RNA sequence: CUCUCU
């Protein structure tokens, strides 16, 4: 998006101490951060005893605007009370929605399920 | 005294 004339240069987030519990979080961060800009790719971990998510954007100017608007406060019904801040990494790396993370320019990711191919993989035996 | 090498 980047539809604002002001500065911005940190395209990825810590998103800590959310209202949240599991990987629905990431698609919900997508659904509420889409209101600011072009959210990209997400992690979801229990940070030892806290909860956290970890998200990259397209546009650091929209991500500025969302840190502004969502680090400063929630949005409605006392129900969106995020801590949200820029990373030290500043280019987040997805793994798998197996236990950790998905990406939306990837398929869905998979979960590591992906099968053999009996032309080339099992082909020495195949059955 | 805070941020995933499934």
């Amino acid at each position: 998006d980047a539809g604002m004339a002001m500065a911005g240069q940190s395209p990825v987030l810590r998103i800590i101490v959310e209202n949240l519990f599991y990987p629905v979080t990431l698609d919900v961060l997508h659904q509420i951060f889409s209101k600011f800009g072009t959210v990209l790719k997400i992690i979801t971990f229990t940070k030892n005893n806290q909860f956290q998510a970890l998200l990259q954007y397209a546009d650091p100017v929209s991500a500025q605007h969302a840190k502004l608007s969502l680090d400063g406060q929630n949005i409605y019904n006392a129900c969106c009370t995020l801590r949200i801040d820029f990373s030290k990494l500043t280019s987040l790396n997805v793994k798998y929605n197996n236990d950790k993370s998905r990406d939306y320019t990837r398929p869905d990711l998979p979960s590591g399920d992906s099968q053999p191919s009996l032309d080339q993989t099992m082909a020495a035996a195949f059955g």
